[PDB]
């Protein structure tokens, strides 16, 4: 009766694996449908202005312009002053590896390995302590409004649902809405790009297409410090939200398992009623 | 649920915060010393080839050569191959790459080599991440549970064999954890680095560099397996997906162990300064 638990474990893992595979298949087709047509437009614009630059500059040779493009690309393969190396050290221990700057000295790659293996756990302790502090702050606030609801409202199991909505709306305004407003003004980004950056950063995905403080424009003395502070409390908030979404998925997984139970049981007595 | 414990918790957070700032300061200075000479040297060489192209083409407005470079670089962010010899460009958002891109999202290994530029694609990317990340966490937990029981069965075979001469109290736990490290290193780090060096044509260090940056979910994007335009063995990208699956589970356990070690050493250092704070030069 001990291998039976392992078989039931495998049964759970294999169905979750298939669901994840389905998730990747659906997402792939959607990202294809959304991003492929746009890719057509910008690759026609590079070929028109390529030949246009040849046309606009007939002195430039075809053979000598293609030789220039390759070493530009080869060059893509100060960026390391104390400010950026500090920021880079942050992108490592937070796993938000934006990658806009990354070590290419083979000594720098060795240190990057050592720095990450010790940095990730150490920063995890900090992120846990900040989340614990933010948890108690919201706890008193949510406890006060709980005790106001118990007065007019009769029974519980409903106040927790209301309370979780406050956590989202406040957390969205504090950690998503407000910094996105400042990001669009300071960084000159679109409103959607600001939300896009906020979520991509706080989920630790860190694509690198958008980086606050990354462009070489003038920045106020307090700006990057408060963004560091936003990173700290923001990662704690998104960690709780992602865990809550996971808890919702666990409930939906049981309701769907129960829903499919009611369905085939009904369809069984009907095929029997034949 | 408040009281005195919250004050003692806050005191710990502030010391860890200061230590993290120190960690960031020390790391910044080290990366400064290592990476600054290489970037200064090669940016003087680009100015050498700058002026060479500047002199060779006076018809080019020279100040307008940066005007061409900006639209090259801005188009490189979308990933273009603008050569008359290679005017046949293959898709970066085919079903294979969009599958790979969806993986880099839900695993948070956001390599970023390709990223959505359609404003609709960014909205979907937000929804895809907010639901995908928690869902993939369940899979990664199940894989870690599977690897845990396999290592459990493996360690179970030797469990009753350990009853030998020198029967131990607290020492047998350390031995088993050493097998977990060395075995796990060859399976999930050393061996895939070997294949990465052969198939992808990377250096031995770059293969290890890629493995750790990928399996820690940092994902810089300077190294991506299967990203370069090689034919690939057809089995390659599937088996790399499997390495990603069990590799992320393994590195999760290793990172948590390092944190447990850091908790022990933090108390040893806290006690070491304690005997120091009391003695004050005998
Ligand atoms: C460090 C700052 C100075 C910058 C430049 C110094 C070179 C880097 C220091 C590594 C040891 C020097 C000896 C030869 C090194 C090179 O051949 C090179 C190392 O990247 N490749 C190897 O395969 C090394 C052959 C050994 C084969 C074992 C596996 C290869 C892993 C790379 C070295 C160990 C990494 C340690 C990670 C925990
Ligand atoms: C090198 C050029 C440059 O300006 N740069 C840089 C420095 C500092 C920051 C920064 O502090 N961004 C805010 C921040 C802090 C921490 C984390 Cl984990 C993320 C973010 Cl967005 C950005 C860029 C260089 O790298
Ligand atoms: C578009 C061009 C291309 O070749 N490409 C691509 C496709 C597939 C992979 C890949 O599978 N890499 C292994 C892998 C799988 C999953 C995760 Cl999360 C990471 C990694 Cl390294 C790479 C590149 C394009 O994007
Ligand atoms: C598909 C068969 C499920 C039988 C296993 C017992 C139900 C519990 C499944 C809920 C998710 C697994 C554990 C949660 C991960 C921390
Ligand atoms: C953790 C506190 C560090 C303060 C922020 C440093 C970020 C990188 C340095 C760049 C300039 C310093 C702050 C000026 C804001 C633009
Ligand atoms: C508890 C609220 C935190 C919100 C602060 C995050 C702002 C992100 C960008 C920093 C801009 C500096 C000016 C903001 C002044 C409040
Ligand atoms: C690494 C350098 C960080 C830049 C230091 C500025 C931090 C926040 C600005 C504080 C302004 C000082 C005036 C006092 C009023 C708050
Ligand atoms: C424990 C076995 C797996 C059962 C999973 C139930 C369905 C999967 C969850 C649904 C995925 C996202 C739904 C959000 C609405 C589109
Ligand atoms: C994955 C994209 C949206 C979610 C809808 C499809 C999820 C797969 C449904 C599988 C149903 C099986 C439930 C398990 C109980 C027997
Ligand atoms: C996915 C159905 C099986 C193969 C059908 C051909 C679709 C595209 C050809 C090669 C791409 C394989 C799909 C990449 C992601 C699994
Ligand atoms: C295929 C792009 C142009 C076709 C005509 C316009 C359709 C609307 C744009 C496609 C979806 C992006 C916006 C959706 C975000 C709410
Ligand atoms: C050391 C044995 C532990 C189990 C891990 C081996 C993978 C197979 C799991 C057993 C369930 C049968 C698999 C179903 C066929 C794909
Ligand atoms: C059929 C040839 C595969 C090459 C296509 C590139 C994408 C890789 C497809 C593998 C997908 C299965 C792994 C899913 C594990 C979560
Ligand atoms: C051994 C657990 C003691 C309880 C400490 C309260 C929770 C904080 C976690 C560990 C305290 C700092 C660890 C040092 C980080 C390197
Ligand atoms: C709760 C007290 C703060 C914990 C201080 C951490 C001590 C770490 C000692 C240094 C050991 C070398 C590892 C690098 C630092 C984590
Ligand atoms: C890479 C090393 C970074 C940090 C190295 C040590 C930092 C501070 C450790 C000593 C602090 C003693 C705490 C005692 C509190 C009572
Ligand atoms: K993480
Ligand atoms: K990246
Ligand atoms: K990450
Ligand atoms: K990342
Ligand atoms: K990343």
């Amino acid at each position: 009766s001990d291998s039976a638990i392992n078989v039931m474990k495998w049964k759970t893992v294999s169905t979750i694996f298939l669901v994840v595979v389905l998730y990747l298949i659906i997402g792939a087709t959607v990202f294809k449908a959304l991003e492929q047509p746009q890719e057509i437009s910008q690759r026609t614009t590079i070929v028109i202005q390529r030949e246009k630059f040849l046309r606009a500059h007939p002195c430039v040779s075809d053979q000598e312009l293609d030789e220039l493009i390759q070493q530009i690309v080869a060059a893509i393969n100060s960026h390391w002053d104390l400010g950026c190396s500090f920021f880079f050290a942050g992108t490592v221990i937070t796993t938000i590896g934006f990658g806009n700057i990354s070590p290419r000295t083979e000594g720098g790659k060795i240190f990057c390995i050592i720095y990450a293996l010790l940095g990730i756990p150490l920063f995890g302790f900090l992120l846990a302590g900040v989340g614990d502090q933010l948890g108690t702050i919201f706890g008193k606030g949510i406890a006060k409004v709980e005790d106001t609801f118990i007065k007019w409202n009769v029974s519980q199991t409903k106040i927790r649902i209301i309370s979780t909505i406050i956590f989202i709306l406040f957390g969205c305004v504090l950690f998503v809405a407000l910094p996105a407003v400042i990001f669009k003004h300071i960084e000159g980004w679109s409103a959607l790009d600001a939300i896009y950056f906020v979520v991509i950063t706080l989920t630790t995905i860190g694509f690198g297409d958008y980086v606050a403080g990354g462009s070489d424009i003038e920045y106020l003395d307090f700006y990057k410090p408060v963004v560091w502070f936003w990173i700290l409390v923001g990662l704690a908030y998104f960690a709780a939200v992602l865990s809550m979404i996971g808890d919702w998925l666990r409930v939906i997984a049981k309701k769907t398992k129960e829903a499919v139970g009611e369905f085939r049981a009904h369809a069984a007595e009907w095929t029997a009623n034949v």
